[PDB]
């Protein structure tokens, strides 16, 4: 149970090591050091800025042989502003020649909403509101079909796409490729217990990011303990004689989830990478699953008035 079947028939690595907000300057490091632990899939974004430095390490860990590329799992996301049907190759030839790859095991389309294209990451009104751009969900899926046909990507797949925007794609009219995945928000406070029914039913493998969710809660006070130091979970972490951080990793894995853990930090890599040894109980799991207070922290507000806004639907 260390890799999940795709609808394509590849089997993805159930950990991945995220490089969100990890720092170009050390991302390089990280990454290194990651595939010298044991991690094969690594999950990147163009929006990331950082993707050059994530391909450094790739080619060095190949030429040192330490691994070969079917062995490793590359993910990378197409942003918002490559929706339209004539940039989707452009956007994912970018990604490849910067992590000097040729063909990436799996390609999401980051959201659903898609901006103006140009230079800039969020385009802006004179107003500073975001300005929307006109395509649709289904032609931009029409021209991500066409890099699996091309050989370029391996799989396709979505990021933060509620329930009806999944049955819009799986209802497109002469449909040649389903979605692999659907990465999404999935944390103790937001355990998204609709949403990947929906998807497993549909044969969609979901990814949980931001797994601890965040530290700021609106509800709590400053002197209340976070998920890490609450007294249940650290009783759930003694009982296995595991950390806290190493339960709420495998706390996703075993609903035959993927997880993309927050790696910023050498520790955390070293750490997050040892939730293979051990399967928390069925009362673990009712007890972790009770946390939930659908609280979404990754909502990306400045879109609400977009059309493809995922959020306004209950799932």
């Amino acid at each position: 149970a260390s890799r999940l079947l795709l609808n394509n028939g590849a089997k993805m690595p159930i950990l991945g090591l995220g490089t969100w907000k990890s720092p170009p300057g050390q991302v390089t490091e990280a990454v290194k050091v990651a595939i010298d632990v044991g991690y094969r899939h690594i999950d990147c974004a163009h929006v990331y800025q950082n993707e050059n430095e994530v391909g450094v390490a790739i080619q060095e860990k190949l030429r040192e042989q330490v691994v070969k590329r079917e062995e490793l799992f590359i993910v990378s996301k197409l942003w918002c502003t490559y929706h339209e049907k004539g940039l989707v190759k452009g956007a994912c030839q970018k990604t490849l020649s910067d992590l000097k790859l040729d063909y990436l095991d799996l390609y999401l389309i980051h959201w659903p909403t898609g901006f103006k294209p140009g230079k800039e990451f969020f385009p802006l009104d004179e107003s500073g509101n975001v300005v929307p751009s006109d395509t649709n969900i289904l032609d931009t899926w029409a021209a991500m079909e066409e890099l699996v046909d091309e050989g370029l990507v391996k799989a396709i797949g979505i990021s933060n796409f509620n329930h009806l925007q999944v049955e819009m794609i799986l209802n497109k009219p002469g449909l040649k490729y389903k979605p692999a995945v659907n990465q999404i928000e999935c944390h103790p406070y937001l355990t998204q217990e609709k949403l990947i029914q929906y998807c497993q039913s549909k044969g969609i493998v979901v990814t949980a990011y931001s797994p601890l969710g965040s530290p700021d809660r609106p509800w709590a006070k400053p002197e209340d303990p976070s998920l890490l130091e609450d007294p249940r979970i650290k009783a759930i972490a003694a009982k296995h004689n595991k950390t806290t951080a190493q339960v709420l990793i495998r706390f996703p894995m075993q609903r035959n989830l993927v997880v993309i853990p927050k790696s910023v930090t050498p520790e955390a890599i070293a750490e997050n990478f040892k939730v293979f040894d051990f399967e928390l109980s069925s009362q673990d799991m009712t007890t972790l699953l009770s946390y939930n207070r659908n609280w979404r922290v990754c909502a990306l507000l400045s879109c609400t008035s977009h059309k493809d806004y995922p959020f306004h639907e209950e799932f």
